[PDB]
DNA sequence: ATTTAGTTAGATATCTAACTAAAT
DNA sequence: ATTTAGTTAGATATCTAACTAAAT
């Protein structure tokens, strides 16, 4: 029985957390990871780096700082685009692919672990609230 | 339908954001005004950094590092425990103590404004799977 | 012995304000 | 002659590694 604040915030962090420990084997962190994950998705849309941005719904700074970790891992790509020179377009490299296919486990285990704690008819609700309340703040 | 990492992730974002934004009239960050809402709570006890690191669920350079920044505010004082000198007492100065009661709103308005997004029955799940889940995650 | 309490310093993630590089 | 894509400055937060100092 607390507050929204405490709960979101203790729950995303310990998910950090344990993503973390278990990412270590990979050398990458769970903000990696995620990018990482995202442009296996939806690299087949010429992916530039604002996509990604509004993607992950995070500042441009920030990515252009989390690609260009992931790029010094060589573990990504950025062609200066031909129609711009501004233009970096964003695609995995084989050793991140590789890599890819070899974390995703993690985050899909997390998942399963998280929604067997409840039945389906509550994670639809949970879920469906939790969306509904995202949208509120952003 | 959305993995709930995706969820509690991009959330507890937000609501820093929102919370960020709205504190910024007081110089201080989402964080640094829940350290001092518990330091205003429980200050009487009287906590050690590390009585905050286990509350606020953090590592004990974390603590550190944003108690400095308080300090440096002049928000809290600290002190060494005169029986276990390896400890330091932290307090509240009265600046940082009108500062909490300034602020304290915010936090309210947001917590309201997320419960009024739901029945209270509603809220009544929302609050107890999200405490399961997060006990799940240790 | 070993555990506790706190600091410091290097990483990463994140931010806003402000830059450069370059397309309109 | 002007936005617009991406980077840098320097701030907070967070973690671990490494440390010191101290308690049990």
């Amino acid at each position: 029985e607390f507050t929204y604040s405490y709960l979101f915030r203790m729950i995303s962090h310990e998910m950090k957390q344990k993503a973390d420990q278990k990412l270590e084997q990979f050398d990458i962190t769970n903000e990696q990871g995620h990018t990482l994950g995202y442009l296996y998705a939806h690299q087949q849309d010429g992916l530039t780096q604002n996509d990604i941005a509004k993607a992950l719904q995070r500042t441009g700074p920030t990515v252009s700082n989390l690609l260009r970790n992931l790029e010094r891992k060589k573990l990504i790509y950025r062609y200066v685009d031909a129609q711009d020179t501004r233009r970096k377009n964003i695609g995995l490299t084989t050793s991140g692919i590789k890599l890819v296919e070899a974390f995703t486990s993690i985050f899909d285990e997390m998942e399963q672990t998280l929604v067997s704690q409840l039945s389906e008819e509550e994670n639809e609700q949970m879920k469906a609230n939790l969306t509904k309340m995202l949208s509120s703040l952003q």
